[PDB]
């Protein structure tokens, strides 16, 4: 069997920037910093982030984080008033929950998702 | 506190042919399947993967579930008896344990690593 998840590891074109948005948004502890590197927990979630201008298109692939109803709004909130790109939110099956879709500056693509897929079934 | 992950959405052009390569090799227990799409369990994950041409280019972004070190040889044993993409295997640091990687068929990389963030520090 395999465990669980070990980490994901994603190539972004700068460093420290990427690593404010994700300490902010993603309230990520850093784990520590041959090659530039950081990790990071994020849900104790073992995140790892590698300078590197791999960064090709931007595309459905996406990771999507579980939050809670309430948080929503606030999330939104927090996403424009750091300028990141965010799309708007569309009402999904009230009763599927709801969704936030934005960027980091490296065409990745975050969801924040509110609404387990045990229910989600 | 965002909670945990929720998913990780992925887009693969052949659906019947990826789902096989992940319910063979993660052994993922799929859930269900307007738009062509299922959802699995990976180590306990909720994978979705949505039918789409959406594979730009290779990189380092990845994802690394977490083995066993005794599992290495055997999954190593796996990938390549599926004859999926598998680069070979670089020893690490004895102390910081041993990965493999390799492609599904649209581009996404994967690791299996063994070997907690918690001693790989």
């Amino acid at each position: 069997m395999i465990s669980g998840l070990s980490h994901i590891t994603l190539i972004v074109k700068d460093l420290n920037k990427t690593t404010a948005f994700l300490q902010n948004i993603f309230n990520a502890e850093e784990i520590y910093s041959l090659s530039k590197e950081k990790f990071f927990l994020i849900a104790g979630l073992w995140i790892c982030i590698m300078e590197g201008d791999s960064l090709q298109e931007r595309t459905y692939n996406h990771i999507a984080f579980q939050i809670q109803s309430e948080e929503v709004d606030e999330y939104t909130e927090r996403i424009k008033a750091l300028g990141v790109e965010m799309k708007p939110e569309r009402p999904r099956v009230q009763g599927e929950g709801r969704s936030i879709y934005f960027y980091d500056f490296d065409n990745h693509l975050f969801e924040l998702h509110a609404g387990t897929l045990e229910e989600r079934l």
